[PDB]
């Protein structure tokens, strides 16, 4: 996150790490035995880390959980990102508690300029590299799908939205991916990719999770 702020220990219960010896992507909690993250972060061996502040530091609020399964969204296009999401469900159930907590999924779509949160541990420098230990937070809007798909011609489809802010300064980054963009307590999007961070007029592009969410309640049904 480049321009955010320090959340504060276990303010986004619902924020996953992704570990496989080490941090590489977020997710989200949906609920005791399933998170959502992005298709382009699977890989095999997944820990799954929830509960966290400071990914470095033991704290005592963390539970780490193996995957027993994922599943990349079928139409998930590794070229483009197109249908940018997965289901990771736990080997066993979370506890869950004030700082380990599900966040609901979209009832419909979010509306252009509906402020969001987003959340995760990337990079925080626009240019050059810091990971920080601790989560890092943004209040960023959603904008209109014209300024998304006139900042990334060509590149933008029904299942991606836009939110930051076209001056710059402002962003998701590397190391977010997979995590949550939540808006007016529904997880709205799931950070994907950009050209950059931070940059003027590249903004953050999400995958639209209210177009999955069929697709996620089915899937978790029948895994
Ligand atoms: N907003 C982003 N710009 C580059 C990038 C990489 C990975 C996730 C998000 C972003
Ligand atoms: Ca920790």
């Amino acid at each position: 996150i480049v321009g955010g702020y320090t959340c504060g220990a276990n303010t986004v219960p619902y924020q996953v790490s992704l570990n496989s010896g080490y941090h590489f992507c977020g997710g989200s909690l949906i609920n005791s035995q399933w998170v959502v993250s992005a298709a382009h972060c699977y890989k095999s061996g997944i820990q799954v880390r929830l509960g966290e502040d400071n990914i470095n530091v033991v704290e005592g609020n963390e539970q780490f959980i193996s995957a027993s399964k994922s599943i990349v969204h079928p139409s998930y296009n590794s070229n483009t990102l197109n249908n940018d999401i997965m289901l990771i469900k736990l080997k066993s159930a979370a506890s869950l508690n004030s700082r380990v907590a599900s966040i609901s999924l979209p009832t419909s779509c979010a509306s252009a300029g509906t402020q969001c949160l987003i959340s995760g541990w990337g990079n925080t420098k626009s240019s050059g590299t810091s990971y920080p230990d601790v989560l890092k937070c943004l209040k960023a809007p959603i904008l209109s799908d014209s300024s998304c798909k006139s900042a990334y011609p060509g590149q933008i489809t029904s299942n991606m939205f836009c939110a930051g802010y076209l001056e710059g300064g402002k962003d998701s980054c590397q190391g977010d991916s997979g995590g949550p963009v939540v808006c007016s307590g529904k997880l709205q999007g799931i950070v994907s990719w950009g050209s950059g961070c931070a940059q003027k007029n590249k903004p953050g592009v999400y995958t639209k999770v209210c177009n999955y969410v069929s697709w996620i309640k089915q899937t978790i049904a029948s895994n």
